[PDB]
């Protein structure tokens, strides 16, 4: 017969590598706002694959596109054109209103792009000697795993264990203007890297006039501001970018996840010619980047977000999930936070109750949401949610939390 | 009307960052092993993006596995479990004989997750010092463009403008057992990284034995071997592994490119549990890692390359391939060197006639091949190309060759 869930565990447990710690839930179909285990068990996503399924599993429409595109052409590699990668390229380019393009796979590549062009803009563009240029980043951060991206962590579960680390990377704390106006002073920073809303550290969001802060502070100090929008973009806070709430134009954006809809690792990196430019042929990219089955469904994916309105979407659901989840005690929820679909709660830790068995709990009754920090728990479903689906799910919250 | 290929090659340079400077050639279709330019025009693939397509572009079975798949459910996310995930790593750690896998997307990540690896060993199981540990590559070396991988290059194009750099990275050179002999006396090293045949320095096979020595250097020295085999694995050498050739097992080996028949970024890590479970939950991964869209393919990939034996294919007409390129005139075509269809010319550059005319012209007669250094033109067509196709394309490259 066909594995159980435990019969999944136990496999997994046995050929892969232990460096996750999922919880114990087998999925096998998803849909729109479903999944569903190899019990046949149905489940609401309450964690959209880190924003990646912004679209609901398996949206037919970028289905179609990838399903279209297979049949064509899926990889040239670079050596060569495709005819799909300029399409895509004057589409994205047009709908952010920057210059240029450059495509890559993973999020964790497209900050590694930042990284390169920062540098060689710093060193080309501002005149800074090689190779004094620094980056300046907020503490919390998460970009990725690969050496560079631990090297600006904060975090010991990312950083520990894996020096030495990249030197040139240096960390302020986050939400402080001061402390990025005092880390300025160095003129041979060459840039800042920032999330609009800090995924990984807990739904961190900023003060207001904290993204327009950012951007006088580099602005008047010749430092590129680079914004992580791999999480926060397309549409998940209820704008198309995050930096949209203050009407911020950051120099470089970062794109990821949900640029795909979940069927493709497909990111992107925006900028303007005279930051971008500064990258020349044979200097950068990657065996992926570009290929013409990710464009297609990078095109999908964008038109999607555009054509069924999901930042509007995601901006009037939040603000009524917001407002029922502060409903809960404040003893036992302490802090209700986020913007648009990308939320969380703050739980009164003890002993015994933990984020942990709250998250265990939920996927009982039928939702699936992930911990972090033993107190923070994570609510953000897919953006095609309904009113009426999205108030069943919070009755599922409420029944687990006040079961307790 | 539809772009012809110049619009496609301005699209993109209006819209796209400059990092490539391909070969002006335009492609929408790709069967097998040829590919057809948007007027139509076909052309034998002899780049197979950069082993990538081992299999053919869009090889039926799997194409019908991606389209099978991506109905049922393309992300959860590593919060959760998948049910492919683990069928897929019971098959290829049986395939290749080693305790795990760790599943990732690109191949600079698989590079980037065996330094950790060695790190994370060399700290808690060699018990160097944190954080003094050493990696050792060779110089040539080329795994992608992230800034650890850079940092190892010796290519100025690679690393020039893009520092400071990433501590703890040594250089040796490549195909030079006293060098490593040397360097393996530091006991801070935890491992070397080595391509058993380099490509991007010009596909420099090293010589017999070179590959045993390694291994038994590593062994002696307590350092961990490891093999990046993501461009010479998966049949392109004509075995398994271009380390089969020696018999030799690496410490870690790094798969990737034709992993996924070039359908899906797909890559991996094998090793055996010593190694492996130094890294524990929560201490690395990635967002799309071990996804069950990319595992479905991967297994369908895997398959293909067994069931219809493209390494013994492989090495059968790569002898044919490199036993004709070597009667052209040795006064144009000064080398011929390769194993299996990895293979590459060197050309007896002039002030005018280069690798890039030779390779222009060459897709002038219905031939897509790339150049690299100005005198070294790469030959590698799909595993799936037939004796007649080989020597019609043999045909091209002669009349190409001695055209000029
Ligand atoms: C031996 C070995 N190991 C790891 C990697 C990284 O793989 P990846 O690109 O998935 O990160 C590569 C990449 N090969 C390659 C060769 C080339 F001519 C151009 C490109 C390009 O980026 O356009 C890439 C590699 O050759
Ligand atoms: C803001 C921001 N920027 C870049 C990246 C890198 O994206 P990528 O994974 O494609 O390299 C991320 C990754 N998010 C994330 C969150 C999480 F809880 C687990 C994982 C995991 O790896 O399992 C990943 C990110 O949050």
């Amino acid at each position: 017969g066909p594995p159980t869930s435990d019969d999944i565990f136990e496999r997994e447990y046995k050929y892969g590598a232990h460096n996750y710690h999922p919880l114990p839930v087998a999925l096998e179909r998803g849909k729109g706002i479903y999944l569903w285990d190899v019990e046949g068990r149905k489940y609401f996503d309450f964690l959209s694959s880190y924003s990646a399924v912004n679209q609901g599993h398996c949206h037919p429409k970028i289905v179609n596109a990838l399903k279209s595109q297979v049949d064509k052409l899926t990889l040239t590699s670079r050596a060569f054109y495709n005819n799909v990668l300029g399409e895509y390229e004057e589409y994205i380019t047009k709908l952010f209103n920057y210059h240029k393009v450059l495509p890559m796979n993973t999020g964790v590549e497209a900050g590694e792009t930042a990284c390169k062009l920062a540098r060689k803009w710093g060193y080309t563009v501002k005149g800074i000697q090689k190779y004094k240029a620094k980056i300046v980043f907020a503490a919390g951060n998460f970009w990725g795993r690969t050496l560079s991206a631990i090297s600006s962590s904060t975090d010991p579960t990312s950083y520990d264990g894996f020096g030495p680390f990249m030197p040139g990377f240096d960390i302020i704390p986050y939400n402080d203007l001061p402390a990025l106006e005092r880390a300025l002073q160095d003129p041979n920073v060459a840039a800042f890297m920032v999330e609009p809303i800090q995924g990984e550290a807990g739904v961190v969001v900023p003060d207001p006039g904290y993204l327009m802060g950012v951007r006088e502070l580099c602005t008047r100090h010749q430092v590129l501001f680079i914004a992580d929008e791999i999480q926060t973009g397309l549409a998940r806070t209820g704008r198309w970018l995050a930096v949209d709430y203050e009407n911020v134009r950051p120099d470089i954006v970062l794109l990821g996840k949900a640029l795909s809809g979940g069927l493709y690792p497909v990111s992107a990196v925006l900028c303007d010619d005279d930051i971008m430019l500064t990258i020349k042929p044979g200097e950068h990219g990657s065996t992926y980047g570009g290929n013409p089955l990710g464009c297609r469904v990078a095109i999908a994916a964008l038109e999607v977000l555009e054509e069924e309105n999901l930042a509007e979407n995601a901006d009037k659901l939040g603000i009524i999930l917001r407002n029922e989840l502060m409903k809960l005690p404040s003893d036992v929820v302490t802090a209700v936070r986020g913007k648009g679909l990308l939320n969380a709660i703050v739980i009164k830790e003890t002993k015994d109750w933990d984020a942990w068995k709250v998250c265990l709990r939920l996927r009982d009754n039928g939702l699936l949401a992930k911990p972090t920090h033993g107190d923070i728990i994570r609510f953000a479903p897919p953006l095609v949610i309904k009113e009426d689906e999205l108030r069943e799910s919070i009755e599922i919250i409420n029944k687990t939390i006040l079961s307790f």
